[PDB]
């Protein structure tokens, strides 16, 4: 896998950011993580949703460089969203959220699981430290 550059357009929720990618606006869903959301009606705004949302937003808005990294599998979901690992100045946002107890590793669909291990190790640590979602 390789990282490609992108530009922030708007952060939309903990798990979704709109980016300019190869000159087109595109919504990206963050691969392998489930965050409490401020959207959807089966929850609406959930517990730690505003927090997970603020974290994603601050982390991409304050970055110098955003890069996206597609996995080996399909690169869009059924809603037209890009499926990817997103990096703010070198740090993977999906991992940051999980390490902070602000997301859980989602159900995994092979073969889009290259960083699964990496993320699961972060989640175990956030559980052990009892942060946020695990507190």
């Amino acid at each position: 896998l390789h990282k490609e550059p992108a530009t922030l357009i708007k952060a939309i929720d903990g798990d979704t950011v709109k980016l300019m990618y190869k000159g087109q606006p595109m919504t990206f869903r963050l691969l392998l993580v489930d965050t409490p959301e401020t959207k959807h009606p089966k929850k609406g705004v959930e517990k730690y949703g505003p927090e997970a949302s603020a974290f994603t937003k601050k982390m991409v808005e304050n970055a110098k460089k955003i890069e996206v990294e597609f996995d080996k599998g399909q690169r869009t979901d059924k809603y037209g969203r890009g499926l990817a690992y997103i990096y703010a100045d070198g740090k993977m946002v999906n991992e940051a959220l999980v390490r902070q107890g602000l997301a859980k590793v989602a159900y995994v669909y092979k073969p889009n699981n290259t960083h699964e291990q990496h993320l699961r190790k972060a989640e175990a640590q956030a559980k052990k430290e009892k942060l946020n979602i695990w507190s």
